[PDB]
């Protein structure tokens, strides 16, 4: 059986476990056994949670960031059901109490023994929260639908938990022998080598001698560094670049100077190099796995004798405010001079102080560290900054995580993407971020779900295959049942891939009707109906994808022929009708990032009492240029609506009215007012978001409308101006906002106010967007590479200005946009 699990994990993670063994690597070995132990204890803890606590793990609450409503309630093993009138202000307990009085009178005769399940979803209502604080109840109130809930007893929840069981001494210069290589090229070869601590060089770079493109080249030369061996910090990174000149980059490679056991490295190393875009301090510190073809480098670390980085005990033993809100040398000097006063009176300036400490002088690093050890904990915002590559020191990183432990699960969820990308900065396999991520993942199944997919979706990338593989295995050890739930998900994704391939071939040889009919036959095969039905959605583990609705599945006409799959569910009713899009061949990472940022804006806006009626729909890369998009039902693109089709409700005399006619047919009489309002609020949100994010190429094919009137955006291929994208006012939206009128400054100016409020709120969290984008730089996304992309966000949010200047400036961009509206 232990054999069976092993094989199922290998299949799930997209890598055979035997492949970890073949490496015969102490570090991999150690990571695997340590992390397995840590995960198994978390799984032990879990099997003994109270039932409310188990619910908290398995289905965490979906909460928002007087009035009467109707709700329908039923008991688990029963057809019969009761509709109740309650207040939005009532706790779930009150509602559970009615349900039992209604049961007892029909049936002829304790609320605390139950929780409420959302019908046909893995979602639950419990806690001390007014009904309208639950996202589900909120949703229902807006759309107008009646909440439908099931009373699930405590014994039923426990049956679920039950079924889911499992040194200072060395003053001489640092130096290496560069021995030889075995590359490929056209001219002379050179090797540049520098020592780095993050971005900062620890001393000048040093160069090789020139030897012709010859072989299989040989050097046997000492390269000596203009720093002493006792001054190398714990996180010292030696970087190499090999190129050609009479400039032509060939390859690079980096390693840590201390291994994972803190021991300084000696003697000979073989370095399998990565092929180039000259020095790459931020690149991984593990060699290329394609050792068959990779250019190799042999160097020799000299035996300085066995030496270890001194323990913490030995470490411990050893106009200010005016600037303190890029600094000159003397400025740096004051800060260092006044570090105690910084620790005492300005703890939040830790980072600026860290950036001024001389990391190439051990006495100084000792002193900076001395302060770090008694530094008070910092807010989440500050901690996120410290995770940046600018702070490679492990005591800093450890302090950062320590300051992050106070993340709520909702917050952790919101930043999960960036924390994962930061893993690519790590120097070793066993690290605080990993154990942190895994422990929080083992305490929250939703966290666990998205961690798994963020990791799984990158297994085709050699620089991270090993690390990410190792983490997913360890997690699997911590949850056998969820492993099985995830495979079921991977099996469906495997079949969609095969079906998508057929559709690609087929569509090149036959008409769309014929391909769709054969797609349906293919889907109707037993293997497919089985693989495609009865899973949790990778887009949202609380969404259940029950019976695939074959007749309604089809595909889109764009290059990659993405599949459009519909599902239904008797037990969920209408909310069990959900749709996913499967795309293979395009990159979805940029869309996911953009959509997480828009969703963050929505959270910040709602935290200040501003709901702009956003449509934050799921988007999730799952594999190599593979992932899923959630279908927002009851929506259509502007373009489709603007086709101005005859024999249709929305039949216009002027194309400018098409959109308004459409909203009118979806929203008869009095409902129209609210639809126009919903359109107005969301339009503001999206105009601000796309402006702040530099999302261009917006047009009537990538903008959508919901039947409620909410406007949203799909298919982002560009952001951060990676085409300065101007603010955008489209006429036809302005026409809707104006309720059809040529002049309606009263409506138009409400709309301006919404844009300004939304904009000024985001400026106030400008710093949170900058730290998050900074961490995203580790993604390797082509439009998020360097400083100018970040600067795009400084400029868009005008963060160097007072609120009055930024607003005035914004007013010019906006007024400029209105002129541009015809
Ligand atoms: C004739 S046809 O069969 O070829 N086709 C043409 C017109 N289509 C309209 C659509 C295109 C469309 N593209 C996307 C997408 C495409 C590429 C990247 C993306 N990122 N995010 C979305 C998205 N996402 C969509 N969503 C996302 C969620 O909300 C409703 C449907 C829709 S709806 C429907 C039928």
């Amino acid at each position: 059986v232990k054999k069976l699990i092993n094989s199922q994990i290998s299949l799930l993670i997209g890598k055979g476990l035997h492949e970890f063994d073949s490496l015969r690597d102490p570090e991999v070995n150690d990571f695997r056994t340590k992390m397995r132990q840590f995960c198994e204890e978390a799984a032990a803890h879990r099997q003994q949670l109270g039932w409310v606590e188990w619910l908290q793990y398995s289905f965490p609450l979906q909460l928002e960031p007087n009035r009467a409503l109707l709700v329908n309630v039923k008991f688990e093993g029963s057809e019969e059901s009761f509709t109740f009138q309650v207040s939005t202000k009532d706790m779930p307990l009150a509602l559970m109490a009615c349900a039992l009085r209604k049961k007892a009178t029909v049936f002829r005769q304790q609320p605390e023994e139950y929780a409420l399940q959302v019908n046909g979803r893995h979602e639950y209502l419990y806690g001390n929260y007014p009904l309208c604080h639950f996202q589900y109840i909120c949703s229902c109130l807006h759309s107008g639908l009646t909440p439908h809930l099931t009373m699930v007893h405590s014994s039923s929840i426990l049956a679920m938990r039950d079924e889911q069981s499992n040194l200072w001494s060395l003053e001489q210069p640092f130096s290496i022998e560069l021995i030889e290589g075995r590359k490929v090229n056209a001219m002379k070869l050179v090797v540049q080598a520098g020592l780095f601590h993050g971005n900062e060089m620890l001393c000048k770079t040093v160069s090789s001698s020139e030897v012709n493109v010859c072989s299989e080249p040989v050097w046997k030369q000492r390269l000596e560094f203009d720093i002493s061996v006792c001054d190398l910090p714990r996180m010292a990174r030696l970087c190499f670049a090999l190129y050609a000149v009479v400039d032509c980059p060939i390859a690079w490679a980096n390693l840590m100077l201390f291994d994972y056991k803190d021991q300084l490295k000696t003697g000979e190393r073989c370095l399998y190099m990565w092929p180039s875009v000259l020095l790459n301090p931020a690149g991984t510190v593990r060699g290329n796995p394609n050792t068959e073809s990779a250019a190799a480098l042999v160097i020799y670390l000299p035996e300085v004798a066995p030496v270890y980085f001194p323990a913490l005990e030995k470490i411990l033993e050893l106009l200010r405010e005016i600037l303190e809100r890029e600094l000159y040398e003397h400025e740096k000097d004051l800060v260092w001079k006044m570090r105690h006063e910084v620790q005492e009176h300005f703890p939040e300036a830790l980072a600026r102080l860290l950036l001024v400490t001389k990391w190439n002088k051990h006495e100084d690093v000792a002193q900076m560290l001395y302060l770090l050890c008694s530094w008070p904990e910092l807010p989440v915002l500050s901690a996120l900054e410290l995770l940046d590559f600018s702070f490679p020191d492990c005591y800093v990183g450890s302090f950062a995580i320590k300051s992050l432990r106070k993340l709520t699960d909702d917050e952790l969820f919101q930043y999960l993407l960036q924390l994962v990308q930061v893993l690519k900065y790590e120097s070793y396999l066993d690290c605080e971020l990993t154990k942190f991520l895994l422990g929080r993942a083992l305490a929250n199944r939703k966290i666990g779900h998205f961690l798994f997919w963020h990791l799984r979706s990158e297994m085709h990338v050699p620089s991270v295959a090993l690390r990410f593989g190792l983490i997913m295995e360890a997690y699997c050890r911590g949850s056998t049942h969820h492993m099985k739930v995830l495979m079921k998900q991977g099996e469906a994704l495997s079949k969609l891939k095969a079906l998508n391939d057929f559709v690609k071939v087929s569509s090149q040889k036959t008409t769309k009707p014929q391909t769709k009919e054969m797609m349906h036959m293919c889907m109707r095969q037993e293997t497919y109906m089985e693989a495609l039905s009865h899973l949790q959605s990778p887009l949202d583990p609380s969404t259940l994808l029950e019976e695939v609705c074959v007749e309604q599945c089809t595909f889109m006409d764009s290059k990659m022929k993405p599949l459009w799959i519909m599902y239904s569910s008797e037990e969920a009713g209408s909310a069990g009708n959900v749709g996913i899009i499967f795309k293979n061949g395009d990159d979805l990472r940029q869309d996911m990032l953009t959509l997480q940022m828009i969703q963050l804006m929505d959270v910040l806006w709602k935290q200040e009492g501003l709901d702009l009626r956003m449509t934050p729909y799921g988007c999730l890369p799952t594999g190599d240029r593979t992932g899923l998009i959630e279908v927002v039902l009851h929506s259509d693109t502007i373009a489709n609506i603007q086709l101005n089709k005859s024999n249709m409700a929305a039949t216009a005399a002027f194309n400018k009215d098409a959109l308004l006619n459409w909203l009118k047919s979806k929203n008869p009489g009095e409902a129209l007012d609210r639809a126009i309002e919903e359109f107005t609020l969301s339009c503001a949100g999206y105009c601000v978001a796309t402006y702040v994010l530099g999302i261009g190429d917006r047009h009537s094919d990538n903008i959508m409308i919901r039947e409620s009137g909410q406007l949203f955006h799909i298919d982002f291929g560009h952001f951060l101006g990676n085409f300065r994208v101007p603010f955008i006012l489209t006429y036809d939206f302005v026409h809707v906002i104006q309720q059809g009128k040529t002049n309606n400054s009263e409506k138009f100016e409400r709309f301006r106010g919404y844009c300004e409020r939304a904009y000024t709120i985001l400026r106030r969290h400008g710093l949170l967007f900058l730290h998050l984008f900074a961490l995203m730089r580790a993604a390797g996304l082509p439009e998020l590479s360097c400083s100018k992309d970040i600067q795009y966000l400084k400029d868009s949010l005008a963060l160097g200005k007072t609120e009055e200047e930024a607003l005035k400036h914004f007013r010019v961009k906006f007024n400029e946009a209105l002129r541009e509206s015809w």
